[PDB]
């Protein structure tokens, strides 16, 4: 790539490996910077030239990783793993893994070009109306808003079917080629497949057993929530479109992927007439904008004596969807340019309660970057990716409490009684409990694809098996193997792992319990607010500053006092609504689960032409 960035002479000792690590990280910052810079230029401004520059930067990275990774094994292949320094062998281990740099140039370009094509197709896909193909809808905000607020079966379906056909179908041939190239690359590193590489980041010999054990404890909660919500949908949409012993049609839960259910809170509220805990209409009434939401988030972090967002963030970030007519990736993201200075968020922010927590979630990533920027490049990661995803969510739990919402002016009164307490915990259940099966299943699908279990001829078949098995949902229309419904979820074509979200959703409640203890708080865990707790903030600062220097299991014991992940804090948090939901399901004579697994709803009568 460039002589200055290539490695020189180092001895085959542990002492030389320390010198090797320092020279690697120094040159790496420059390589990562141009790569992240070119990705930013593309994702905020999607064109052919920016894609070309993106791919050109991707090649240089692979050239860098090859030279240093090849030189690492040359010097340290047999002797590494036997070093006394835990931090060193972690760094050296990551360096010898070349990834897509194991491929020849011809295949490197194919690998890099596929990523850009899959990314381009996903973010530029549109849904046009069939009769008057003029006003085509994008995913964000148009289809997102339709799925959130529309209560028309036909309209919801048209949006769901349109998006899955638009994104999915053209992605399939490209995703097949990527999977083969990805496996070829990571097999030369000694992994069975790419999936095995992804799972290794959690450095646990019994990882799949642990996750499976956690979900078994969490399944009863989802089953009761599922049943209760199914009953409410039955009353709304009727006996034809809802089967009380079958799976719920996947377009009715208020979300394109049915990943979180908060948008149907109004339909399923236990005790209505009380102050609406969805503060979205108040935000719009008071005139909240994107800039307000990020600053409200920032203030929460600084109240814990964590770092404020630097000048570069406010200068560089994209906090609203451009009105220039530009084509942008609207999926929210948090950016580290590896120059210990430039940090940014790219978000097509809408003024809504769930977006306010998304803002917190994205700012949690940034806060992480800010806390470990002084560490060496290889250690600028979370203890595991799940830690990175859980920081912003932990604070959001405090923020969402009716007491805190009152303090920031979004809720006029909170009568502390049993009925308000059930209203809130159900709302949080629709956000947190509903997601668990989806967070768990996405990577199970991908682990099967990478391992060869799920060939192209079974992509959709295996996707909907897992969707039905875990979420208890069915496709609102018939699907075959021309469709590729997994590709209609951002993370699949953008090749970024999803298991971190299941880990994060379990872990954020372990964190929340630990911080409320250190805040000196007592009483029900779901009414805790760590706002302005410098003591709780000093606990968070230490884990964030650790980065990836210490193994996540020991980092977790210093914080929570336990070696591993644990479902108890999550169960403790929700206990009251769990008992309440079981009570209600028994009184309604509900069947938990979906015994009629084959059932699918019929089409609307004049769909699509006529209904529009
Ligand atoms: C809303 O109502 C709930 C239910 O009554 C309140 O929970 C109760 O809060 C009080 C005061 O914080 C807790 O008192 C504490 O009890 C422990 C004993 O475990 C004691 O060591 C402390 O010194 C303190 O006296 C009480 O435990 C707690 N009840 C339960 C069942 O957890 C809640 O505080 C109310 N929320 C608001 C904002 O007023
Ligand atoms: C093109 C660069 C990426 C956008 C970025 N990488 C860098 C070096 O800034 C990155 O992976 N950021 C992670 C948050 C994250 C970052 C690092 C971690 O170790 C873990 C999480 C992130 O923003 N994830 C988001 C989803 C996402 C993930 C990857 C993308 O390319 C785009 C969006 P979120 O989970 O907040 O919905
Ligand atoms: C979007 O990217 C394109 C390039 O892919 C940018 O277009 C160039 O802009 C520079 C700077 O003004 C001009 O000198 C070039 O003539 C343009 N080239 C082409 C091919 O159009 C464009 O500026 C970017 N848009 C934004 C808002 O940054
Ligand atoms: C896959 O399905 C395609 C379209 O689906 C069919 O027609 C639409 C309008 C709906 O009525 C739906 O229920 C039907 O299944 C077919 O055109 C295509 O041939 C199918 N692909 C394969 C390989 O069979
Ligand atoms: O809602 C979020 O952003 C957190 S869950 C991850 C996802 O979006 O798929
Ligand atoms: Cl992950
Ligand atoms: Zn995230």
């Amino acid at each position: 790539l460039d002589p200055g960035l290539q490695p020189g002479n180092f001895s085959a000792d542990e002492a030389g490996a320390q010198l090797f690590a320092q020279s690697y990280n120094s040159s790496a910052e420059q390589v990562l910077f141009q790569s992240v810079a070119a990705s930013w230029a593309h994702d905020t401004n999607i064109t052919a030239e920016n894609a070309r520059r993106q791919e050109e930067a991707a090649l240089l990275s692979q050239e860098f990783a090859e030279a240093w990774g090849q030189k690492a094994k040359e010097l340290y292949e047999p002797i590494w793993q036997n070093f006394t320094d835990p931090q060193l062998r972690r760094i050296i281990g990551a360096v010898r893994t070349l990834g897509s740099a194991n491929l020849p140039l011809a295949k490197r370009q194919q690998y890099n070009a596929l990523l850009s094509n899959m990314s381009r197709i996903y973010s530029t896909a549109k849904v046009c109306l069939p009769n008057k193909t003029a006003t085509c809808w994008s995913l964000d905000p148009d289809l997102t808003n339709i799925l959130a607020s529309s209560r028309s079966y036909a309209m919801l379906l048209f949006a769901w079917e349109g998006w899955h056909n638009a994104a999915g179908i053209p992605l399939k041939p490209l995703y097949e080629d990527f999977t083969a190239l990805s496996n070829e690359a990571y097999k030369q590193d000694g992994f069975t497949d790419t999936g095995a590489y992804w799972r290794s980041w959690y450095n646990s010999p019994t990882f799949e057993d642990d996750l499976e054990h956690l979900y078994q404890q969490l399944e009863p909660l989802y089953l009761n929530l599922h049943a209760f919500v199914r009953r409410a949908l039955h009353r709304r949409y009727g006996d034809r479109y809802i089967n009380l012993r079958g799976p719920i049609p996947a377009h009715l839960l208020g979300d394109m992927w049915a990943q979180s259910w908060e948008n149907i809170y109004d339909m399923v509220v236990p005790f209505p007439d009380k102050p609406n805990l969805d503060v979205t209409s108040t935000m719009l009434q008071q005139g909240w904008n994107a800039t307000h939401m990020f600053r409200v988030a920032e203030e929460f972090f600084t109240s814990l004596e964590l770092s404020p967002m630097p000048p570069e963030f406010w200068e560089g970030s994209m906090l609203e969807k451009p009105a220039d007519g530009r084509e942008v990736v609207c999926h929210a993201s948090a950016w580290d340019f590896y120059n210990r200075k430039d940090f940014r968020i790219k978000q097509c922010t809408r003024v809504t309660m769930d977006q306010l927590s998304t803002v917190h979630h994205e700012m949690g990533h940034i806060q992480y970057y800010l806390q470990y920027k002084d560490l060496p490049v290889s250690l600028r990661r979370g203890a595991n990716p799940g830690f990175h995803e859980a920081i912003g969510d932990v604070l959001a739990l405090s923020v969402s409490t009716p007491e805190h919402l009152h303090k920031i002016g979004l809720l006029d009164r909170v009568t502390n009684d049993t009925e308000s307490d059930i209203n809130y915990l159900l709302k949080m259940a629709l956000e947190k409990i509903a997601f668990l099966p989806f967070g768990y299943l996405v990577d199970q699908w991908r682990w099967g694809v990478f391992s060869g279990r799920t060939p192209p001829s079974r992509y959709n078949f295996d996707w909907w098996y897992l969707r039905t098995k875990y979420q208890g949902i069915c496709p609102p229309v018939t699907r075959n193997e021309t469709h590729f419904d997994a590709g209609a979820k951002f993370h699949v074509p953008n090749v970024t792992p999803y298991i971190r979200y299941f880990v994060s959703f379990v872990l954020q409640f372990q964190f929340h319990e630990a911080l409320c203890k250190e805040a000196g708080y007592e009483g029900p865990l779901h009414q805790c607010d760590i706002y302005r707790s410098t003591k709780a903030g000093a606990k968070l600062r230490k884990v964030l500053q650790a980065g990836s220097s210490r193994p996540w299991q020991e980092v977790l014991k210093d914080m929570v006092g336990l070696d591993a992940l644990d479902a108890q804090p999550l169960l403790k948090y929700f206990q009251l609504v769990t008992q309440w939901l079981q009570e209600q399901n028994q009184q309604n004579g509900e069947v938990l689960g979906w015994p009629e697994y084959q059932w699918h709803p019929p089409l609307p009568d004049n769909y699509p032409e006529g209904i529009d």
